[PDB]
Protein backbone atom coordinates (compact mmCIF):
# COMPACT_ATOMS: atom_id res chain seq x y z
CA UNK A 1 0.00 0.00 0.00
CA UNK A 2 1.20 3.41 -0.91
CA UNK A 3 -1.24 5.50 1.75
CA UNK A 4 -3.43 3.99 4.24
CA UNK A 5 -5.87 5.94 6.70
CA UNK A 6 -7.26 4.11 9.63
CA UNK A 7 -9.78 5.20 11.74
CA UNK A 8 -8.13 8.80 11.20
CA UNK A 9 -9.74 12.18 13.36
CA UNK A 10 -8.25 15.63 13.52
CA UNK A 11 -8.56 18.71 14.67
CA UNK A 12 -7.58 22.14 13.12
CA UNK A 13 -8.05 23.91 16.57
CA UNK A 14 -7.63 22.18 20.19
CA UNK A 15 -10.72 21.16 21.06
CA UNK A 16 -12.68 22.80 18.07
CA UNK A 17 -15.12 20.42 15.97
CA UNK A 18 -13.08 17.95 14.07
CA UNK A 19 -12.20 18.66 10.58
CA UNK A 20 -11.68 15.00 9.65
CA UNK A 21 -13.75 12.37 11.35
CA UNK A 22 -13.04 8.66 11.81
CA UNK A 23 -12.03 8.53 7.91
CA UNK A 24 -10.61 4.96 6.21
CA UNK A 25 -8.61 4.48 3.04
CA UNK A 26 -6.33 2.47 1.15
CA UNK A 27 -4.46 3.65 -1.92
CA UNK A 28 -1.67 0.85 -3.72
CA UNK A 29 1.03 2.02 -5.75
CA UNK A 30 -0.44 3.38 -9.08
CA UNK A 31 -3.92 3.33 -8.04
CA UNK A 32 -5.73 6.78 -8.03
CA UNK A 33 -8.08 7.88 -5.51
CA UNK A 34 -10.85 10.01 -6.13
CA UNK A 35 -11.63 12.49 -3.22
CA UNK A 36 -15.47 14.55 -3.64
CA UNK A 37 -17.71 16.51 -1.25
CA UNK A 38 -19.04 20.00 -0.73
CA UNK A 39 -17.01 23.08 0.42
CA UNK A 40 -15.83 22.67 3.96
CA UNK A 41 -16.09 19.01 4.09
CA UNK A 42 -12.33 18.69 4.68
CA UNK A 43 -10.69 17.56 1.53
CA UNK A 44 -7.73 20.44 1.24
CA UNK A 45 -7.10 19.19 5.29
CA UNK A 46 -6.83 15.57 4.00
CA UNK A 47 -4.36 16.10 1.51
CA UNK A 48 -2.44 18.42 4.43
CA UNK A 49 -2.46 15.80 6.79
CA UNK A 50 -0.75 13.26 4.10
CA UNK A 51 1.71 16.52 3.81
CA UNK A 52 2.26 16.56 7.17
CA UNK A 53 1.10 19.58 8.08
CA UNK A 54 -1.90 18.04 10.20
CA UNK A 55 -1.47 15.18 12.81
CA UNK A 56 -4.40 13.11 13.54
CA UNK A 57 -5.46 13.04 16.58
CA UNK A 58 -6.89 9.34 17.05
CA UNK A 59 -6.37 6.90 13.93
CA UNK A 60 -3.00 5.94 11.70
CA UNK A 61 -1.74 6.95 8.56
CA UNK A 62 1.15 5.35 6.11
CA UNK A 63 2.59 7.19 3.39
CA UNK A 64 6.30 7.42 2.07
CA UNK A 65 8.19 9.12 -0.47
CA UNK A 66 8.42 11.70 -2.06
CA UNK A 67 4.68 14.51 -2.88
CA UNK A 68 3.89 16.50 -5.98
CA UNK A 69 0.99 19.08 -4.42
CA UNK A 70 -1.42 21.05 -6.99
CA UNK A 71 -3.01 23.49 -5.22
CA UNK A 72 -6.84 23.68 -5.73
CA UNK A 73 -5.59 27.53 -5.88
CA UNK A 74 -3.45 28.59 -9.19
CA UNK A 75 -0.14 30.34 -9.14
CA UNK A 76 2.73 31.82 -11.19
CA UNK A 77 5.61 33.17 -10.39
CA UNK A 78 7.22 35.77 -12.52
CA UNK A 79 9.07 33.92 -15.17
CA UNK A 80 8.49 32.19 -18.51
CA UNK A 81 6.04 29.70 -19.03
CA UNK A 82 8.80 27.04 -19.47
CA UNK A 83 10.45 28.21 -15.75
CA UNK A 84 7.10 27.72 -14.17
CA UNK A 85 6.34 24.87 -15.17
CA UNK A 86 9.98 22.95 -14.90
CA UNK A 87 9.95 25.19 -10.94
CA UNK A 88 13.59 24.35 -10.41
CA UNK A 89 13.28 20.56 -10.95
CA UNK A 90 16.57 19.60 -13.81
CA UNK A 91 14.88 20.15 -17.71
CA UNK A 92 14.23 17.56 -19.72
CA UNK A 93 12.91 17.89 -23.90
CA UNK A 94 10.83 14.75 -23.74
CA UNK A 95 9.29 15.26 -20.34
CA UNK A 96 8.60 19.19 -20.48
CA UNK A 97 6.84 18.41 -24.13
CA UNK A 98 4.97 15.44 -23.06
CA UNK A 99 3.41 17.47 -20.07
CA UNK A 100 2.18 20.08 -21.98
CA UNK A 101 0.70 18.69 -25.17
CA UNK A 102 -1.33 16.64 -21.78
CA UNK A 103 -1.97 19.70 -20.42
CA UNK A 104 -3.33 21.42 -23.68
CA UNK A 105 -0.97 24.00 -23.17
CA UNK A 106 1.38 23.46 -26.61
CA UNK A 107 -1.98 25.46 -28.41
CA UNK A 108 -1.65 27.98 -26.12
CA UNK A 109 2.35 28.55 -26.46
CA UNK A 110 2.65 28.06 -30.23
CA UNK A 111 0.59 31.25 -30.59
CA UNK A 112 3.70 33.57 -28.49
CA UNK A 113 6.16 34.66 -30.79
CA UNK A 114 8.48 33.77 -27.70
CA UNK A 115 7.11 30.83 -27.52
CA UNK A 116 7.71 28.86 -24.24
CA UNK A 117 9.80 32.18 -23.22
CA UNK A 118 6.98 34.12 -22.96
CA UNK A 119 7.45 35.66 -19.74
CA UNK A 120 4.82 35.09 -16.94
CA UNK A 121 3.74 37.06 -13.70
CA UNK A 122 5.88 40.60 -14.48
CA UNK A 123 2.73 42.82 -15.96
CA UNK A 124 3.34 41.51 -19.38
CA UNK A 125 0.27 39.06 -20.34
CA UNK A 126 -1.91 38.61 -18.20
CA UNK A 127 -3.12 34.81 -18.26
CA UNK A 128 -6.97 33.60 -18.56
CA UNK A 129 -8.17 31.56 -14.93
CA UNK A 130 -8.01 28.35 -17.05
CA UNK A 131 -4.68 28.94 -18.45
CA UNK A 132 -3.13 29.47 -15.03
CA UNK A 133 -4.72 25.97 -13.79
CA UNK A 134 -3.49 24.42 -16.76
CA UNK A 135 0.51 25.73 -15.56
CA UNK A 136 -0.18 24.90 -11.85
CA UNK A 137 -1.30 20.98 -12.54
CA UNK A 138 1.80 21.00 -15.29
CA UNK A 139 3.87 22.26 -12.71
CA UNK A 140 2.51 19.65 -10.30
CA UNK A 141 2.84 16.94 -12.98
CA UNK A 142 6.30 17.73 -14.20
CA UNK A 143 7.60 17.09 -10.67
CA UNK A 144 8.87 13.71 -9.99
CA UNK A 145 7.35 12.31 -6.99
CA UNK A 146 5.89 8.92 -5.34
CA UNK A 147 2.36 10.49 -4.78
CA UNK A 148 0.68 13.34 -6.69
CA UNK A 149 -2.36 14.91 -4.76
CA UNK A 150 -4.12 17.31 -7.27
CA UNK A 151 -6.69 19.30 -5.12
CA UNK A 152 -9.64 20.44 -7.93
CA UNK A 153 -6.65 21.19 -10.39
CA UNK A 154 -9.74 21.85 -13.42
CA UNK A 155 -10.75 25.35 -12.27
CA UNK A 156 -11.88 27.68 -14.81
CA UNK A 157 -12.06 24.57 -17.54
CA UNK A 158 -15.20 23.81 -19.58
CA UNK A 159 -16.66 20.26 -18.93
CA UNK A 160 -14.96 18.75 -22.40
CA UNK A 161 -11.37 20.23 -21.53
CA UNK A 162 -11.71 19.26 -17.97
CA UNK A 163 -12.55 15.69 -19.61
CA UNK A 164 -10.11 15.52 -22.04
CA UNK A 165 -7.31 17.06 -19.69
CA UNK A 166 -8.36 14.39 -16.95
CA UNK A 167 -8.04 11.60 -19.77
CA UNK A 168 -4.77 12.67 -21.10
CA UNK A 169 -2.99 13.87 -18.47
CA UNK A 170 -4.23 12.10 -15.08
CA UNK A 171 -5.04 8.79 -16.30
CA UNK A 172 -2.91 8.09 -19.65
CA UNK A 173 0.45 10.24 -18.76
CA UNK A 174 0.28 9.55 -14.83
CA UNK A 175 -1.25 5.64 -14.91
CA UNK A 176 1.50 4.64 -13.34
CA UNK A 177 1.55 6.38 -10.69
CA UNK A 178 0.32 7.10 -7.04
CA UNK A 179 -2.61 10.02 -7.43
CA UNK A 180 -5.24 11.54 -5.52
CA UNK A 181 -7.09 13.59 -7.12
CA UNK A 182 -9.89 15.96 -4.92
CA UNK A 183 -13.17 15.80 -7.99
CA UNK A 184 -16.73 15.81 -8.06
CA UNK A 185 -16.97 14.92 -11.76
CA UNK A 186 -18.94 11.66 -12.50
CA UNK A 187 -16.61 10.55 -14.79
CA UNK A 188 -13.45 11.06 -12.48
CA UNK A 189 -15.08 9.09 -9.84
CA UNK A 190 -16.10 6.07 -12.66
CA UNK A 191 -12.23 6.09 -13.53
CA UNK A 192 -10.63 6.15 -9.60
CA UNK A 193 -9.32 2.91 -8.44
CA UNK A 194 -11.94 4.37 -5.36
CA UNK A 195 -13.82 7.01 -4.26
CA UNK A 196 -13.66 8.76 -0.40
CA UNK A 197 -16.70 11.45 -0.32
CA UNK A 198 -16.51 13.42 2.68
CA UNK A 199 -19.12 15.65 4.09
CA UNK A 200 -18.83 17.85 7.04
CA UNK A 201 -15.16 15.56 8.09
CA UNK A 202 -16.73 12.40 7.58
CA UNK A 203 -17.16 9.51 5.12
CA UNK A 204 -20.61 9.63 3.55
CA UNK A 205 -19.18 6.90 1.29
CA UNK A 206 -15.76 4.54 0.13
CA UNK A 207 -15.55 2.49 -2.29
CA UNK A 208 -15.61 2.01 -5.71
CA UNK A 209 -18.74 3.38 -8.21
CA UNK A 210 -19.97 0.34 -9.08
CA UNK A 211 -20.45 -0.70 -5.67
CA UNK A 212 -22.22 2.63 -5.52
CA UNK A 213 -24.34 2.69 -8.22
CA UNK A 214 -25.29 -1.86 -7.27
CA UNK A 215 -26.82 0.82 -4.12
C1 LIG B 1 -7.43 24.40 4.19
N1 LIG B 1 -7.71 24.71 5.57
C2 LIG B 1 -9.03 24.66 5.86
N2 LIG B 1 -9.19 24.97 7.16
C3 LIG B 1 -10.51 24.90 7.73
O1 LIG B 1 -10.77 23.32 7.80
C4 LIG B 1 -12.28 23.17 7.52
C5 LIG B 1 -12.36 22.24 6.27
O2 LIG B 1 -11.93 23.02 5.19
P1 LIG B 1 -11.21 22.39 3.89
O3 LIG B 1 -10.42 23.49 3.29
O4 LIG B 1 -10.42 21.24 4.25
O5 LIG B 1 -12.43 21.95 3.01
P2 LIG B 1 -12.47 21.60 1.46
O6 LIG B 1 -11.12 21.61 0.88
O7 LIG B 1 -13.26 20.34 1.42
O8 LIG B 1 -13.37 22.78 0.88
P3 LIG B 1 -13.30 23.46 -0.57
O9 LIG B 1 -11.84 23.59 -1.02
O10 LIG B 1 -14.10 24.71 -0.46
O11 LIG B 1 -14.00 22.58 -1.55
C6 LIG B 1 -12.73 24.40 7.42
O12 LIG B 1 -13.16 24.88 8.73
C7 LIG B 1 -11.45 25.38 7.03
O13 LIG B 1 -11.71 26.78 7.41
C8 LIG B 1 -8.00 25.21 7.69
N3 LIG B 1 -7.78 25.61 9.04
C9 LIG B 1 -6.47 25.83 9.46
N4 LIG B 1 -6.39 26.17 10.80
N5 LIG B 1 -5.39 25.70 8.54
C10 LIG B 1 -5.61 25.34 7.18
O14 LIG B 1 -4.63 25.23 6.42
C11 LIG B 1 -7.03 25.07 6.73
MG1 LIG C 1 -10.14 22.73 -0.65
Amino acid sequence: TEVVMENVTAFWEEGGTPVLKDINFKIERGQLLAVAGSTGAGKTSLLMMIMGELEPSEGKIKHSGRISFCSQFSWIMPGTIKENIIFGVSYDEYRYRSVIKACQLEEDISKFAEKDNIVLGEGGITLSGGQRARISLARAVYKDADLYLLDSPFGYLDVLTEKEIFESCVCKLMANKTRILVTSKMEHLKKADKILILHEGSSYFYGTFSELQNL
